[PDB]
């Protein structure tokens, strides 16, 4: 059967069926069938039969046995082989590799389309150069769960229980007890632990686990505050803030520059310059085009005038049908629930006006025509189907909305919008095989939930909205654990289900794999898609707009570039291959200065404020400080003005803090409303900006800034109206339907009034009926703007999903699982805004980030790389690594046993065995085994105690520590040798001080077996390098997080503190710490929008101990203005850590697309090693006998490739200025010159004649360097 005609595509729908068969199963738990799963099993046997034909017809004729081309040796056909062996297996039994196997099904499609396996072999070509990273993510969770181990291992297991009611009870998220007690009628009691004794430092699997669910930043708030309520909250911050920024933000920065810098070298490969070639020629040809069929239409118009549809090519008439389209997109922006009877009437009469005449505008009739007509069409059908099915209208008519986007066309900024859609419209079949494959993974993975978890989530308090029962439910589910959302609790559950934290534990592997290969693979492909697709539309503008320059400067005769754009244009040609005082006593040197130490000084006295107890001691120091800092503010502008003569800019602040300042107390010290007091003392808190124009390198990277806000504009205009049209969208939908009664027995607010019985934690309770709304809802459209921020935040968007799914009618309570098709908006929601178009703003802002540093035109005008490289040779000293001189019989015997290959191999041995010595300690260990662990260490700490003093034998005491980890390997035993002797010795103890930090220099022995990788070195050292060249990002981090939580301690700091709410004892504003804390986490965003709630409205206020007055509650504190502090922290943070990422991805750019095929930076490494070991002494002189074998033994990649040039390779140094004219001279650094002018930049062989000017350039270019080149050049 070789010839198969349509066989592949008869295969490919019985494999679509199989899918559809595979995706209408039900599970059931404890043996339970539905009778439609039932008639389902009767149609495996024929899908069995039917892989077993097709296997049959490529085994024994297309050949098995004859190795060359059989059928087993292709990786796609084992997997095929195998579905369909354990398939046939399992029709003998009449589990495992019976049923769980067949979830493989769908992947058969991937080998049956060709096409999804380049596609699919793309998507993995891009992840190789990740896998470095993943291995720094590792021993990170290793090194971290190591030091959890320590410290927090069985220190999780009591809790406040007594509560004379039965040995029960407690808070319901629970208080584990530590060192200090119970704060009240609460005794310590055994407890099983915080999440059912899942979160925990038990073992090294326990802590890995934990620590692997912090570093994803889901729920590790809840650890913190787990271990500093059992024991204390001194010095827990300083084990999970560096996880956070350590495992989480840094492996992010990290990934994303590799990333970037392997899609700007892959931009460049031969088949994608091709493909773009065509795509610019395409556009070149249409461009052309298009303006001569103005000539045809021109020419028409006017023959048939001296002998149709002019107007409708006119501005007044396109300008009219686009106000039209304004005039229609507000009127549908006004609806919400409970809106004026008049007004639904003229909304009705308005939808049927601006129907009828959109469809006369379309009656006098790019693809702007093709667009119109489905909008019309489409708006038809809505208009028509909702008339005959009255109740239901999504609301379609305002995707005409999407027109607004031509006004574009006026502004120059059209042509980088233009591009940018020409460019993913060409790239649409890769797009849509790219989701598809997504598609295919995510069923897979569903279908293998199934199998785990299907028919086990019903507990006894019921079944949780994310199970894997029915397909919808575990796709969803699988989605929700991709975007990574409150995953851990989706963990805990199938824990759970499988035997609990016994016997459960190995279902954690499952969530583990979704959720690593959720979080990279996902940003892999759609920041692929953003870079490739607006590099292309950048490239394209560029060519666009300066092809028609050159023409212009042609018509009349007849380097702001980016590091991006840099680096992709070389990586291109490199591949083929009175006021008379007042002045002066401003102008004074020491001026600024002191101006700059008292702004210091007021912001450090804004942070130490106590808010609750307003008239303390304290607070009456800090308001007199305020005094004279007020008064000094008033002074330093006072003189300005009779110097610069007022307006004849930036100070404008300054001069509102110093006018806010006075009327402060002119209205405080005036004599009834103090609260206008408290809001205009909040204004001080804008003098730490005023620090930025003083600093030039601060106010420098706020240019940065700015600048990058300016360019992000545009495509925030466009993310800003899509966000808009889903908002109205989503208020169609659940409008008025996220009511709810406190009991679900009542559906309307008539029936919702009275009391009822509570039956929750099985306790009887008599509460008030009460017709609430939920939270965050889409009544208009400023709250669905504000729940669809929420979502693309990423945070409580299950509940969200579970509320808009529990969606009934318009006045009734919810109906469980009622409408489990609106998953589909928020899936398409969650596909565009948060998968695409953050994308498209973390690529735009990568390829379009200009230099900072050098702000230059022509720094070096031929190379941008090898400027460090030119620089480096005169910085290449050998520096050798100290052997020994004396040579005798003490120094040097011992020597020999350090070098020799039996030292650094055991040495290595001895480093692993301690790192397993150090993951083997466990809870409620045998004390025979502690005692085994104890004298475990004793061994390891003299091996490597006496490899410290056997080095010093050899090297030098005074030599040995010139080098940097060798003072760590010396600190480490030092320390681990000062831990040994204290908690062990019999009389020699302490009683006092707690000691117990020396564990971590037991602990940080992990970092020597960092010293065998080293490209993970190499990469760590760079990263860190380039972090402490840009110190002021981080300062202008620092600062606005200051000033937020300044802010909030200002205006939330009062609010009373209440558990089951989220201002509670954990997080709360009273305190600057406190704050910041507050800050940090909602940076990682954990419940960034419940603090939001629980900091809005009239809650009650704090008891204020002192200032006494003649009532008890006054009125109630906290604002209404925390919407917009906390949605303008989330946009300006998330921002400024973006900004932040960038500035040291494009700093490394170099490093991070290396191209090791010419590279020149990385090959100094060898050839410094080479001099070295060639002549022991330098001594300022090169022999003239290696130079001649150089090339031969030097890496091939430079300078002799193979026998064949090495004829020109030699003539590359004769029959030139030779440094063999006096046969002393120098031959390294010229054979070094020469090979870089050969690699790079060759601008001299070629012409041979004139060399004068390029010695001028070279010495004007390094002026100040300590110009002793002059024998360089020599
Ligand atoms: C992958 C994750 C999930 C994806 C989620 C979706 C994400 C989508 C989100 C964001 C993508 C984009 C942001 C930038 C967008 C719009 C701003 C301006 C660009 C734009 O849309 O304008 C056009 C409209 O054509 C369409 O395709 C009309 C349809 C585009 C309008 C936006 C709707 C987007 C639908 C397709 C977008 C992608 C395709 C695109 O450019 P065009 O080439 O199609 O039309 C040209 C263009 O307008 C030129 O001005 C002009 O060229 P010539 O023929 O040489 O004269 C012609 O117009 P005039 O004669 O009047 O001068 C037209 O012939
Ligand atoms: C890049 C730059 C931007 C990064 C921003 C990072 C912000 C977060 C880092 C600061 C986190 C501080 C945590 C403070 C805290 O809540 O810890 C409590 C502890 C003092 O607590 P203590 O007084 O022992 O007990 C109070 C009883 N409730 O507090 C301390 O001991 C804090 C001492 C800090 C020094
Ligand atoms: C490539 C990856 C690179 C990774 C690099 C990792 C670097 C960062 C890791 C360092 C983290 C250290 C954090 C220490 C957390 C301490 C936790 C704790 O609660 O320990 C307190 C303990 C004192 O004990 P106590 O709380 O009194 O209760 C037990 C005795 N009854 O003990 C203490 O008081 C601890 C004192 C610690 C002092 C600072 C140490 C730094
Ligand atoms: C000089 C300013 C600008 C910088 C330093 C300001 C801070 C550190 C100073 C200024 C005023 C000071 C307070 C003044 C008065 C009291 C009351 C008493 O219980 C002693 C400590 C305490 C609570 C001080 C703590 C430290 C304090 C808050
Ligand atoms: C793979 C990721 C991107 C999700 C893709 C969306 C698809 C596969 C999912 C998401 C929402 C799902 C729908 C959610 C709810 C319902 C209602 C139910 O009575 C029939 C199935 C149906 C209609 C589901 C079919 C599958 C579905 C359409
Ligand atoms: C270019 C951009 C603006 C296109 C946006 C398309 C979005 C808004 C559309 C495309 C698919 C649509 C969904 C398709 C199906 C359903 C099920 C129906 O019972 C309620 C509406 C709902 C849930 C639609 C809501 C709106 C929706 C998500
Ligand atoms: C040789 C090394 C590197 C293997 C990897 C270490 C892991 C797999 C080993 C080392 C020590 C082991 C622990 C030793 C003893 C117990 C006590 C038992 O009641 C529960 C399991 C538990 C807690 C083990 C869990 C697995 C464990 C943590
Ligand atoms: C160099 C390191 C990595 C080697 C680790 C292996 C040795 C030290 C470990 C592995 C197996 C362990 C033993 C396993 C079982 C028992 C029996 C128990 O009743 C007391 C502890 C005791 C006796 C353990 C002591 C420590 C032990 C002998
Ligand atoms: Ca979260």
């Amino acid at each position: 059967l070789i010839d198969w005609p349509p066989f592949e595509y008869m295969i490919l729908a019985t494999i679509i069926a199989n899918c559809i068969v595979l995706a209408l199963e039900q599970h059931l738990p404890e043996d339970d069938k539905t009778p439609m799963s039932r008639r389902l099993e009767k149609t495996e046997p024929y899908f069995i039969g039917i892989f077993c034909f097709e296997a049959g017809i490529k085994i024994v004729a297309l050949g098995f046995i004859f190795h060359k081309g059989s059928y087993l040796r292709n990786g796609w056909n084992v997997m095929d082989f195998i579905v369909v062996l354990s398939g046939i297996l399992a029709t003998a039994g009449t589990l495992r590799t019976l049923r769980a196997v067949r979830v493989l099904r769908p992947l058969k499609l991937v080998s049956g389309i060709p096409s999804l396996q380049i596609v699919l072999k793309s998507i993995m070509k891009a992840m190789v150069p990740l896998l470095q990273i993943g291995l720094l993510l590792f021993f990170a969770i290793l090194m971290f769960a190591i030091i959890g181990l320590e410290f927090y291992s069985g220190k999780l297991h009591r809790a406040c229980f007594m509560n004379n009611s039965g040995i029960l009870e407690g808070f319901d998220p629970p208080h584990p007890c530590g060192v200090q007690g119970c704060p009240a009628g609460y005794e310590c009691k055994d407890w099983i632990g915080p999440n059912d004794g899942i979160t925990q430092f038990d073992n090294i699997l326990f802590a890995v686990l934990t620590v692997f669910q912090c570093i994803t930043m889901e729920g590790w708030t809840t650890v913190l505050y787990n271990t500093n309520d059992a024991l204390g909250a001194t010095w827990n911050w300083l084990y999970f803030i560096p996880l956070i920024i350590i495992g989480s933000f840094f492996v992010l920065n990290l990934v994303l520059g590799v990333l970037s810098g392997e899609f700007a070298k892959e931009r460049e490969r031969v088949e994608n310059r091709r493909a773009f070639m065509k795509l610019r020629r395409q556009q070149q040809i249409e461009r052309e085009l298009n303006g001569y069929r103005a000539w045809i239409d021109k020419a028409e118009e006017v023959m048939l005038a001296e002998e149709i549809r002019h107007m409708v090519k006119s501005q007044v008439f396109y300008w009219i049908v686009l106000s039209l389209v304004a005039l229609n997109t507000a009127c549908v922006a006004i609806v919400h629930h409970n809106q004026p009877q008049w007004l639904t009437h003229l909304l009705y009469y308005a939808e049927f006006l601006f129907l009828g005449l959109f469809l006369l505008e379309m009656s006098l009739k790019s693809s702007f025509n093709c667009f119109d007509f489905g909008v019309t069409v489409g708006s038809i059908f809505e208009v028509v189907w909702a008339i005959f099915r009255p109740g239901t209208s999504f609301g379609i008519s305002v995707l005409r909305a999407l027109r607004l986007l031509r006004i574009f066309k006026i502004t120059k900024y059209w042509a980088s919008l233009r591009n940018l859609v020409v460019s993913l419209m060409s790239s649409m079949k890769s797009i849509i095989s790219l989701l598809f494959l997504l598609f295919l993974f995510i069923v897979v993975f569903a279908l293998l939930g199934m199998q785990l978890f299907g028919g086990r989530f019903n507990f006894n308090d019921g079944t949780p909205s994310a199970n894997f029962d029915t397909f919808p439910a575990a796709i969803m589910t699988v989605f929700q654990i991709l975007t990574g959302e409150d995953w851990n609790e989706v963990m805990y559950n199938g824990i759970r289900s499988q035997g609990g934290v016994s016997s459960g534990m190995w279902s954690a592997i499952y969530f583990i794999v979704l959720t690593l290969f959720g979080n990279y693979t996902l940003l892999n492909v759609f920041l692929a898609i953003a870079v490739d697709n607006l590099a292309n539309a950048q490239e394209l503008t560029k060519d666009e707009q300066e092809e028609e320059e050159a023409f212009n400067q042609k018509h009349a005769l007849q380097h702001h570039m980016s590091v991006w754009e840099q680096r992709t244009s070389q990586l291109r040609k490199h591949m083929q291959m009175i006021r008379r005082a007042c002045h002066y006593i401003v102008n004074l040197r020491y001026f600024e200065m002191c101006i700059l130490l008292v702004i210091a000084a007021s912001s450090i006295a804004l942070a130490a404020e106590d808010p609750v107890l307003t008239n303390s001691e304290r607070n009456k120091v800090l308001r007199y400080f305020d005094y004279v800092f007020t008064g000094v503010f008033t002074f330093e502008m006072v003189i300005k003005m009779i110097d610069q003569g007022l307006i004849l800019l930036w100070n404008i602040l300054d001069f509102v803090v110093v006018v806010g300042a006075l009327v402060a107390f002119a209205l405080a010290n005036a004599l009834r409303d103090i609260k206008t007091i408290k809001s205009l003392r909040v204004l001080r808190v804008l003098r730490p900006l005023k620090t930025i124009k003083r600093l030039p390198k601060l106010k420098a990277v706020f240019d940065c800034v700015v600048t990058s806000l300016k360019n992000v504009f545009n495509i925030l205009i466009v993310y800003k109206l899509f966000m808009f049209i889903f908002a109205v969208i989503a208020v169609q939908l659940f409008k008025g339907k996220f009511f709810y009664c406190t009991d679900s027995s009542k559906d309307t607010e008539k029936e919702c009034i009275g009391n009822y019985v509570d039956h929750e934690k099985n306790k009887m309770e008599v509460k008030g009926r009460e017709w609430k709304r939920h939270e965050f809802h889409y009544d208009n459209i400023i709250w669905a703007l504000l729940t669809l921020f929420t979502v693309s935040t990423g945070e409580g968007w299950p509940q969200v999903l579970q509320h808009s799914v529990d969606v009934t009618e318009e006045d009734r309570g919810p109906s469980r699982s009622n409408r489990m098709e609106m998953s589909i908006f928020y899936v398409v929601y969650f596909v565009v805004f948060p998968f695409f178009f953050v994308n498209i703003f973390v690529a735009l802002i990568i390829i379009t980030f200009q230099e900072q540093g050098d702000k230059m035109m022509e720094e070096c005008s031929l190379e941008k790389n090898e400027r460090a490289c030119i620089d480096f040779a005169i910085s290449a000293k050998p520096l050798t690594r100290y052997m020994p001189q004396n040579r005798h019989t003490f120094q040097y015997r011992v020597w020999h046993f350090v070098v020799s290959p039996s030292f650094e191999y055991t040495i290595m041995a001895m480093i692993a065995l301690n790192t397993v010595v150090l993951m083997m300690k466990y809870y409620s260990a045998p004390c025979t085994y502690e005692l085994a662990l104890k004298y475990l260490n004793i061994a390891f700490t003299m091996v490597f105690s006496l490899e410290c003093v056997l080095k010093v034998i050899a090297f030098g005491f005074l030599n040995y520590f010139r080098d940097t980890w060798n003072i760590f390997d010396f600190i480490t035993v030092i320390g681990s040798i000062t831990e040994i002797i204290l908690t062990d010795s019999k009389l020699v103890n302490t009683s006092g001080f707690n000691m117990s930090f020396l564990k971590l220099f037991r602990a940080a022995r992990l970092i020597k077996l960092l010293r065998q990788g080293y490209t993970i070195r190499i990469l760590l050292w760079t990263f860190v390098q380039s972090f402490k060249a840009l110190p002021y990002v981080c300062l202008l981090i620092a600062m606005l997080f200051f000033i937020y939580a300044i802010i909030g301690m200002q205006v939330f700091g009062n609010i009373k503190l209440d558990e089951e709410s989220h201002i509670n004892r954990h997080n709360n504003f009273r305190s600057f710490f406190g704050s910041l804390m507050l800050l940090f986490r909602s940076a990682t965003g954990e419940a960034w929008q419940e603090i939001m709630l629980s900091c809005l409205g009239e809650k009650g206020c704090e008891p204020d101990t002192t200032a006494p007055s003649g009532q008890n509650e006054n009125e109630r504190c906290g604002t209404d203005l925390a919407y917009v502090y906390f949605v303008s922290f989330i946009f300006f943070c998330s921002f400024l850590m973006l900004n932040l990422f960038v500035a040291v991805i494009m700093d490394n750019f170099e490093y991070l697309t290396r191209d090791s095929s010419i590279l020149g930076p990385h090959h100094l490494d060898e050839f410094v090693r080479v001099w070295a070991e060639y002549d022991r002494a330098a001594c300022g002189r090169i022999h003239y006998t290696e130079m001649y074998e150089m090339l031969t033994l030097m890496s091939p990649p430079l300078g002799l490739g193979k026998r064949c040039p090495s004829k020109v390779a030699y003539k590359r140094l004769v029959l030139m200025n030779m440094p063999v004219a006096e046969d002393m001279t120098v031959h390294f650094t010229s054979t070094l010159m020469a090979l870089i002018r050969t690699a790079l930049d060759i601008k001299i062989a070629k012409g041979g004649a004139d060399r004068q000017q390029l010695d001028s350039e070279l010495q004007k270019e390094t002026l100040a360097i300590w110009p002793h080149l002059s024998q360089k050049m020599l």
